[PDB]
C-alpha cells in the first residue's frame, strides 16, 4: 500500500514547486498546483508550455541543455531567473527515463550574489568535518556516533540530533544524541520496527537526503497531461509531500521540521541507520547544505563499516 | 622583496579596484579596468568614483556589506550597463579593501553555484584517499597527492618540489601528459627560490600565472594617500620579470603553485608546482578547492616526519 502512494508523489509541499518535460519536445507535461503562481505573473504555464517562455535567455539555455547529460553527469542545482519578474530560484533536477523533472526552491534576491560563496563556506565546513572523523582513535562505535551528531548539530542548526541504528528485527535504538537545552532526551530508547515501513527504508537508499519543512503545511497537487495513460513516478522530487500517517506521528513528538540521512554501508549493500534532525519550529534549509551533508553520511558509513570489522 | 610588494603591475587576465576603507571610493585601479569594466560627469571610472556608479544595486550592497566585516569570498557582481558579470575576490591591508576581478561567462553565470561544488567535492574525495593511506611511505602519500592534483586542475604536469635543510630544492614526485620529459629526481639551486618568495608563499597559499608572455598592466594610485597599498595579497600580482624569462626557458607558459606549511615551528616544507605547455586560467573556486586539499596534505607530511 505506501509503496505505490510514495512512488507516484502525487502532493508536494508548499515550500516549492515541480515541473516535469518531455525530454523529446522540452514542453511540460506536468506541473504543481502553485507553480503558475510561483514562476509566472498571475504568457501562461499549463500543459504543453515551452520552458524558454518562462525563464531568461541564459536560464533557459542552461536547462535545455541539461536535457543532453547523462543523469550522473548532472551538476545541481542551476540558477534560473523568471522572465517577467526577475524572481531567482534554484532549479533542482534529475531524470525518469523519457522525462526530466525539476524542483524549484526560492532563494532570496540578496542571495543570489552570494550563491558560490555559500556553496563553498557549506562544502568547507564538512570537509572539516570529514577531517575530524578521520583523526578519530578506532576502537569506539559510541565515540564515532557522538562526533557524527556533534558535527551535524553545528553544521545544520537543528534543535535535535540522533543516530538511530537498525537492528536486525527492523527495531530502531537512538544510540547517540544531542540535543539544545530544554529537550527531552530520546538517548538510549528503543522503536518498533512498523514505526518505519518497509517501503521507506527502501527510498532511502536511492533518496539518501529528506528535508520536511512544516509537518502542518497544507500539500499542493501535481497535476499531468490528461493524455498520458500511466502516471508519472515523482517519488525522486526534494519535494514530496509526506504521507499523513508520519506527518501525524511528527505533530505528535513536537518535531515539527526534519532532516534525515540514510547510512548506507557497502555502497551486502544495507541500511545501517539514520541521521534523523528534528527541530520544534519549521525550518529550511538550502540545497547546497544538504549536497554538503550528503557527502558527509556517505563518509560517516565507510567508518561505521570499518568499526563492525 | 621591493619589487614584489610595492611593484605596481598586475596580469592582463582580469583587473584591480581598491576602495578607501571608510568612503567606499576608488583610490586605486589597473589601467585596464575602465575598459573592463564600464566599456569605456567624469571618465566614468578614476580616483573617487562611488561603486554605487559602476554596478548594480544587488552588486553594490553585497560589496558594501563586505566593507563591514568574516570574509566569503568570491562574491558575483554585475556591471550596471553592460550586465557584465565578475567574480570579486576581497582582501583588507591596512589602508584599504582591494578587490580582485575575474570575469564570468555571461552564459555560464547559471552554473556557478553548482561548479563550486563539484570543485569542491572532488577535492573532498583527493581528501579521502590521502587517509586512507597506510602510514609510513613518503613515496606513496606524494605519488598520490600529484596524481590527484593531476586529476583535479588538468595541468600538463604536476610536481611536487621538497626543500632540504640547505634551501636547495629536488623533484621527489611527477606526473605528466605522455610524451614530456621527466625531471623526476633533478635537484636545483637554492637560488632559483629567493627567500623572498619563500616569505610570500607563507600568506598566499596558491598562486597562479597565466601567461608568462602576458604585457603586464600598472595600477595608478593617487599619490598623496598617505600610505603605500602593497599587492602582495592580489591574486592577479604580476610575476617578476626574472621568473617570466625563468618560466619561457623551461617552456612552461602557465602555472599553479600551492605551498605546503607544515605546523601551520611554522617552516615551508615545499610546494606542489603544476606547469602547462600552452596559457590556462583556472576558476577562483577551484583554486580555493585546492587550497584546503593542500592543507590537510600538509598535516600528511608532518605525521610522516615524526
Ligand atoms: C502509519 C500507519 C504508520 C507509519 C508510517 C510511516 N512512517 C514513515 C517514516 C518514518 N518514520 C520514522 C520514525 C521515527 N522518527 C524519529 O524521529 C524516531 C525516533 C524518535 C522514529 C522511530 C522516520 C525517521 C521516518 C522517515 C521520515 C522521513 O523521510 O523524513 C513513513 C514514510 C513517510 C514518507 O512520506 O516518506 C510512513 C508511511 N508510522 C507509524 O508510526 C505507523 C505505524
Ligand atoms: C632572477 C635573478 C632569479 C630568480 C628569481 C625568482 N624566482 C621566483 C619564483 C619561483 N622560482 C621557482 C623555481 C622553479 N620552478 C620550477 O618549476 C623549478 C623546477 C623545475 C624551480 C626550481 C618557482 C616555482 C617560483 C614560484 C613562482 C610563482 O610564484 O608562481 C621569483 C618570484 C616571482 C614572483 O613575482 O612571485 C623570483 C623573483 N629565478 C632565477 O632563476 C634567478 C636566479
Amino acid at each position: 500500500a505506501y509503496l505505490h502512494h510514495m512512488q507516484k508523489g502525487k502532493m508536494i509541499q508548499p515550500f516549492g514547486c515541480l515541473l516535469a518535460l518531455d525530454e523529446k519536445t522540452c514542453k511540460v507535461i506536468a506541473y504543481s498546483e502553485n507553480a503558475p503562481e510561483m514562476l509566472t505573473m498571475v504568457p501562461a504555464l499549463g500543459i504543453g508550455t515551452d520552458i524558454k517562455t518562462l525563464f531568461t535567455a541564459p536560464s533557459a539555455s542552461a536547462l535545455q541543455k541539461a536535457l543532453g547529460f547523462a543523469e550522473v553527469l548532472l551538476l545541481n542545482p542551476v540558477l534560473i531567473h523568471c522572465k517577467t519578474s526577475g524572481k531567482p530560484f534554484y532549479a533542482i533536477i534529475h531524470r525518469v527515463t523519457g522525462s526530466m523533472i525539476i524542483d524549484f526552491e526560492p532563494v532570496k534576491p540578496y542571495e543570489v550574489p552570494m550563491t558560490a560563496a555559500g556553496a563553498l563556506q557549506s562544502y568547507k565546513l564538512a570537509a572539516k568535518a570529514i577531517t575530524r572523523l578521520q583523526s578519530l582513535p578506532s576502537g569506539s562505535m559510541e565515540r564515532l556516533c557522538d562526533t557524527m551528531v556533534q558535527e551535524v548539530f553545528e553544521l545544520t542548526g537543528y534543535d535535535r540530533v540522533m543516530a538511530y541504528k537498525f537492528h536486525e528485527d527492523d527495531h530502531g535504538e537512538v544510540i547517540a544524541e544531542i540535543t539544545k537545552p530544554g529537550l527531552e532526551p530520546y538517548l538510549g530508547l528503543h522503536y518498533p520496527a512498523t514505526d518505519i515501513p518497509q517501503a521507506s527504508r527502501f527510498l532511502f537508499m536511492k533518496n539518501k537526503v529528506r528535508m520536511i519543512v512544516d509537518c502542518h503545511a497544507k500539500h499542493v497537487r501535481v497535476l499531468q497531461d490528461e493524455k498520458l495513460p500511466f502516471d508519472l513516478t515523482l517519488c525522486g522530487s526534494t519535494l514530496r509531500a509526506p504521507h499523513s500517517c508520519h506527518a501525524q506521528y511528527m505533530a505528535n513528538m513536537d518535531s515539527i521540521a526534519s532532516l534525515v540521512m540514510a547510512v548506507v554501508v557497502n555502497d551486502r549493500k544495507r541500511l545501517w541507520g539514520l541521521v534523523v534532525c528534528h527541530n520544534t519550529t519549521p525550518r529550511f534549509v538550502p540545497f547546497p547544505l544538504r549536497y554538503a551533508c550528503e557527502f558527509l553520511a556517505q563518509v560517516f558509513a565507510i567508518h561505521v563499516n570499518k568499526e563492525i570489522e
